[PDB]
């Protein structure tokens, strides 16, 4: 750990290196490299923690996901690398079955997602292993499904994922639910519920968020679901974006600080 | 068709096969991306007047140099090159995660649209002081002796350091909140693959220019208001995108 307890830019600089190992343990893509400094300089711009419009897509995706028939929360190179442990636990929590899903899918990749989440739970069911079904759009299947998971699934967590691959989940008629750093992805722009936060902070929060809601009577859980509205929620992320622009501008920019 | 954002991501991706572009890199890439999501992924007028500023800049230098890390060589290879040869630059390779692999690398794939090239940074003797070694190399007769720099997708250290150098120094930063944005003398707020054929057809055309229509250009430009107008254009543009709101919307 080359940096030191005090650094301002501490976590963000710790899971830089954890998506680098994930690359070297065969875990993540080149491109999810890609996608992890898209994070980085979202969250640096959302301010690197749970912002309101975020804490209230969890309270809805959590209640959502407890109402549930057949959730599945996805996981892929990316997640594996980063939350391995608390994908299982909030998986735990939701009793929902999780899917490996890649949009470069191999064996070898496969297997090492896998390895590392049994790290954490030598016992867990793991779903994507060897994928029948697929979903209608996509392409050589890079949208391969596992037959008792996603395919059967009415509500799916898809972090990190592909705006093709979100967006043809939400016309096969999956109820989806995102995390994204980024409010202008396709993805996050398509999903049902889309959770701009890290994914770091998203899951043990929403980990937190399942354990308290699981008291919560149907109708409690479905007056939240029936307030909820992302349209207003995504609009509350930008403009919250702008306003942290102002105030980092503040006090000009240009030599410097 | 996002193809250009992805055409540019395999780019990259190759640039680490060939060796050319270290994994930081790639991190690099996306946080680019980013803020390319928030301008709208277009040249905007404040890099326009920034690029103007900058190849005036440039074709009144006496000793102009143009650098190449990792990632400008996956990406603008080509276009690097020609821009040097319409300033009359040098071109000298200068990385921060410095491999005598990635310089061969970054050198071949220079070669292969120029062969005749003359590549400065290959074996660079002096250095920058305040920095490290292996950040801080520069060629004696490029970014040594140079009055003007082009420093695209640079960390905020060596820019301020080159700064303190006396260097005036240009960048290209899709991140104007970044060090080495702020710390500029003129900062492009673009992304380089545009940016870069962009100042090429500028400096071919602006060679036309009197030396006094260029010094003025260069004495009105104001690199502190040129940034503020990057951030506002941001701004009205996140407050646009609200108001209409974009969920389920197809295009923004
Ligand atoms: N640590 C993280 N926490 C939460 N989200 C993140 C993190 N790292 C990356 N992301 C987001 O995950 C997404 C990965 O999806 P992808 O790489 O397909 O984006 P894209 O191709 O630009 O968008 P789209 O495919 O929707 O047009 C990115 O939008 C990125 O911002
Ligand atoms: N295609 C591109 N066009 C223009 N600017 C880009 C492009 N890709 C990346 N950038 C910018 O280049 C910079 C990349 O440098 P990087 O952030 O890696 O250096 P650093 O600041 O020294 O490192 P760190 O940010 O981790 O301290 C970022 O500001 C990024 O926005
Ligand atoms: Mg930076």
């Amino acid at each position: 750990v080359k940096i030191p307890k005090s650094h301002p830019r501490y976590w963000s600089l710790y899971y830089r290196e954890k998506i680098i190992e994930g690359m070297e343990k065969g875990m993540t893509a080149k491109a999810g490299l890609i996608a992890h400094g898209r994070g980085e300089a979202f969250d640096y711009l959302i301010g690197e923690r749970t912002i309101e419009p975020a804490e209230r897509a969890m309270r809805a995706a959590v209640a959502k996901l407890l109402l549930a028939e057949n959730p599945v929360v996805s996981v892929n190179g990316n997640v594996a690398a980063l939350v391995p442990k608390e994908t299982i636990e909030l998986a735990r929590a939701l009793n929902a079955k999780l899917e490996i899903n890649l949009f470069y899918r191999t064996e070898d990749r496969v297997k090492a997602i896998a390895e590392e989440l049994r790290k954490y739970d030598p016992e867990i069911e793991l779903l994507g292993i060897n994928p029948t079904k697929r979903i209608p759009g996509l392409e050589h299947e890079r949208g391969k499904v596992d037959e008792n998971g996603i395919w059967k699934a009415d509500v799916v967590v898809v972090p990190l994922e592909d705006g093709d691959r979100t967006e043809a989940l939400v016309r096969m008629g999956k109820f989806v639910i995102t995390i994204d750093l980024n409010p202008l992805s396709r993805s996050a722009r398509m999903a049902d519920i889309t959770i701009v936060d890290n994914i770091v902070r998203a899951y043990p929060r929403m980990t937190e968020l399942a354990r308290e809601m699981k008291d919560y009577s149907r109708g409690e859980l479905i007056r939240i679901i029936e307030e909820y509205d992302n349209g207003k929620t995504l609009n509350d992320v930008l403009l919250h974006i702008r306003d942290r622009l102002t105030k980092l501008a503040e006090g000009g920019i240009w030599r410097k600080k």
